Order: structure tokens, then sequence, then C-alpha cells
């Protein structure tokens, strides 16, 4: 089968932050090849279609004249490897549009008789490219760690994620969590919905004033998705449930212009197995609705918190989960952890509970601790301004680490459901 070189991915999600992006195409091999072992890549946009159909998605092709494969796209062999690959660049053009999501669909081609291509999926990968170019003020560097925000909505404002600057002005917090609509259960429909209480209701329903000026400066907007005291749950639907709601989830992320979902599977009461829409309460039913809402919505973050039964079966129909969680962040004072194929770049090192106080501190020790052991993000719980002493102290020395800038004092910060920008801490 033909992949992502790079990330070993067979869908991966392209962010253009400067005029070039440059990666392989890998084909894995099935034996040793030989001096016949040959084959080549081309981008094929008849399969876009029939990608589309198959995820219900919309996604218009990338100009093909700004993405050039080495070698006429024919293959390197590394025989020590068992796989073959070839350079690919993709550079940014002009008339592209901001915040849309392109394809490259790439297929092998002329393959030697010692390959063989199982099915048309194996036949295919898929880049899907997005222009950050100017929604550039989060991204701060290849290969730092990065920052993951829960908000509680219910008392604060998320364009609080604006509050953390480092000294060399970007953004800390690369993605945030609207905490949180819930899932429980629609008894006219006879099966789980998306129920948002008034204040997430408020949030997505001003989204435009409240969540897309995150979304304009770079931040990843996350619904937060939780249990809530009914037969309802996120690990707890049936293979039926789980493709159905997960829809429902890819609907509102489109709905409302987000950038995906957080799932936390806690708060739910037992399941009604007699209702085909739910099941055992089980990580295998959990990893269905990941993998389920990853295909309705494959160019946006699927991320779950490690707790309850959320995380940790690491194949779905033969699919790893590095193709389906893209960020796992786990409980207050652990780390999480890697399954199937992810690394430890999907993976928190860091758990703050900012409302608290457990986790710990984003420190200058913790933060080098954290590069040498290979993690991705760090994550923080319901910040607000009234706690910003508390919040900013933990945040000291580790963004000289990360970043060679120090998260800078706060001197902004919003009011509930309030876009203007108040002088902390004068305005309270
Ligand atoms: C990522 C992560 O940290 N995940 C979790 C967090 O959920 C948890 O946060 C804390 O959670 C507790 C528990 O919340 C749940 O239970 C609440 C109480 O439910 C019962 O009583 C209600 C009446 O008061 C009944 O209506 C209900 O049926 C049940 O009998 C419940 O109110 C809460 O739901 C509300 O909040 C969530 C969002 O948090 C929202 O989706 C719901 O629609 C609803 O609005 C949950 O079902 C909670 O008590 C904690 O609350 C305190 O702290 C927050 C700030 O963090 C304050 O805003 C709040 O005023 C309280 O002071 C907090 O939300 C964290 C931390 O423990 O850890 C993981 O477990
Ligand atoms: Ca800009
Ligand atoms: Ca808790």
């Amino acid at each position: 089968y033909l992949r992502d070189g790079k990330s070993n991915l067979v869908s991966k999600v392209v962010e253009l932050h400067g005029e070039t992006y440059a990666t392989t195409v890998k084909m894995g091999l099935s034996k040793t090849p030989n001096t016949a072992t040959s084959a080549k890549v081309k981008i094929d946009a008849a399969y876009l279609e029939t990608y589309n159909k198959a995820h219900n998605t919309d996604f218009a092709l990338y100009p093909q004249d700004l993405v050039t494969f080495a070698n006429e796209g024919i293959l390197t062999v590394n025989a020590n490897t068992k796989s073959a690959e070839v350079e690919m660049t993709i550079r940014a053009g002009e008339g592209l549009q901001e915040d849309k999501t392109y394809a490259i669909p790439v297929a092998i081609s002329d393959q030697s008789s010692d390959i063989t291509i199982k099915d048309e999926d194996a036949k295919h990968c898929i880049y899907l490219v997005k222009d950050m170019r100017n929604a550039g003020d989060a991204y701060k560097g290849e290969g730092v760690m990065q920052g993951y925000l829960f908000f509680e909505v219910n008392d604060v404002n998320p364009l609080n994620t604006l509050s953390f600057q480092l000294e060399n002005g970007k953004l800390l917090w690369d993605v945030v969590v609207l905490f949180a609509a819930n899932i429980n259960y629609d008894a006219e429909a006879g099966r789980p919905r998306v129920q948002c209480n008034p204040n997430v209701q408020y949030l997505l329903d001003n989204n435009e004033t409240l969540l897309q000026p995150l979304r304009r400066r770079g931040v990843k907007v996350l619904l937060g998705l939780l249990g809530n005291h009914d037969i309802t749950g996120l690990a707890q639907l049936s293979e039926q449930g789980a493709k159905d709601f997960a829809r429902e989830v890819a609907q509102y992320c489109k709905a409302y212009n987000l950038d995906g979902v957080n799932y936390d599977d806690e708060y739910s009461n037992s399941p009604d197995l007699s209702n085909p829409s739910l099941t055992n309460p089980s990580t295998a039913a959990a990893a269905r609705l990941c993998y389920e809402t990853k295909q309705a919505m494959p160019d946006k973050l699927v991320t779950v918190f490690d707790w309850g039964q959320m995380y940790g079966v690491a194949t779905v129909d033969g699919v790893d989960a590095k193709e389906w969680i893209d960020i796992v962040v786990a409980n207050y004072g652990s780390a999480a952890y890697p399954i199937g194929q992810m690394t430890k770049k999907q993976c928190s090192g860091i758990s703050m509970e900012f409302n608290l106080g457990g986790g710990g501190s984003l420190s200058a020790s913790k933060a080098q601790s954290m590069i040498d052991g290979g993690y991705g993000w760090f994550m923080g719980f319901a910040p607000s301004p009234a706690k910003y002493g508390s919040v900013f102290s933990r945040l000291q020395g580790g963004g000289e680490v990360l970043y060679g800038s120090n998260v800078a004092a706060p001197t902004i910060f919003y009011k509930k459901n309030d876009p203007t920008p108040y002088k902390y801490p004068d305005d309270l």
C-alpha cells in the first residue's frame, strides 16, 4: 500500500505555513525487491469524486500545477527497508481560498509484477491541504511542543486564549476546546443527539464574534463532547449508533466552521442494551466512534481525554489508531501514552488543572523533560481571568525552553459573552 512517507499515514493533513511543503510518497513492499521492482505515482483527479462520495465530503482538487514529484514520479526502491519512495513538493498558490481544504489524491501506477495491490484503497493515499500562511499567529515552528487548552464555557469566554502570548508575540495555545456540548438521548428519534446547554449554544450562535477570531489567528477550535447523565455515552454506542452520531458531530463542525472534536467519556449512566444505537460500554465502542468521526471529517482533528473507556483499542476495521486519533491528553498528573502506530508526538506530557491546582507546572525543567521524552503536547484545563495570577505562575520558564521565548504577563482579558478586550488586571 501507499502512504505519506514522513507521517506514514494514508490520509495526511498538510498545513502550509510557508511557500513550499516537502514530503515523500511511500509504497510499502511485500517482498524484498529485485532489480526489476519498480513503480510510479501520479495525481489521480478522477479518484477525488469517489473519495468525496465515500466520505460525504466536498474537497476541491488542489491545483495540479502546484504539485511536483521528483524523477517524473518514479519511485526509488530501498531494498533494505521494503519500501520505495519519491519526493513530492506542494507549493502555495495564488487564487486559493482561506479556510478551505483541498485534496491531492495520489495513485500507484505502472508497478512491476512483484508488487501486488490488494484493492483500490491500497492503491491510493490522499493529502488534505490547507493554506495557513495568514492564520499564522499560533505557529511556533517546526517540531516544537504545542498547547491544548479546555475552556469551561459555562463560565469563561474562550477569547481569553488571546491573553496568552510569548514575549515574541506568538500565541501559546495551538488548540482550544469548548468544554462541553453533551451526548444525550433524543426520545423522538430513539437515538443519541448532540445537546448544547445555553452557554454552549450562545457561543455557537455567536461564533462569528466569539470563536472565529481565534481561528483567524491560527488557533484550532474544537467542540468538546461529554457524557451527561442518561443512557447515552461516548463509549457505549453500537457500530450503527456511532456512525450516526459521528455524522452529527461532523455536521456541527461544518455548520459552525470548527476544527474538530474532543471526546470525554464521563458522567453517562448505564445504557439501555435493547436500543440498537447503544451497546455495552467499552473501549472498542469508543474506538469505533473515533474512527467513524474521522471518516466523517477527515480534515479535522479527532482528539480524546484519556479517562473512562475512551482510549486504548488500537485498530478499527483493520485501520490503525494513528489514522483516527490526532491528539490524546491525559488526566491531571499523568502523561498520555500512544497506541497502535501513534508516537508520543500525539500525546500530552503534562495536564494542568488550572481551576483546582493539580498536575504540576510548565517549568523549564518540565519542558526539557517532555522534549527529551518525545511528547508533542501540553494540556491545560479551565483557566479563568480571576485566577490568572496562578495560571501564569504555572507557565513561568517553560516557554524559554520550548520556544526560546517565555510566556508574557497578561495584559488583556475577556468577560463572558463579551467581545471587548478589557485591561488585565485593572478591569477585574
Ligand atoms: C477534561 C476534564 O477535565 N474532564 C473532567 C471534567 O468534567 C471535570 O470538571 C468538573 O466536573 C464536575 C462534574 O461535572 C459533571 O457533573 C455536574 C453535576 O451533575 C449533577 O448535578 C447536576 C445539578 O447540579 C445535575 O443536573 C446532573 O444530572 C447531575 O446529577 C454537572 O453539572 C456537569 O455538567 C455541567 O457542566 C458540563 C461542563 O463541565 C456541561 O457539559 C453540562 O452541560 C453542564 O453544564 C457534569 O455533568 C463539575 O462539578 C466541576 O464543576 C466545578 O468546576 C467548574 C470549573 O472547572 C465550574 O465551572 C463549576 O461551577 C464547578 O465549580 C467541573 O466542571 C474535571 C475537573 O474535576 O476533571 C475531569 O473529570
Ligand atoms: Ca495573519
Ligand atoms: Ca475530575
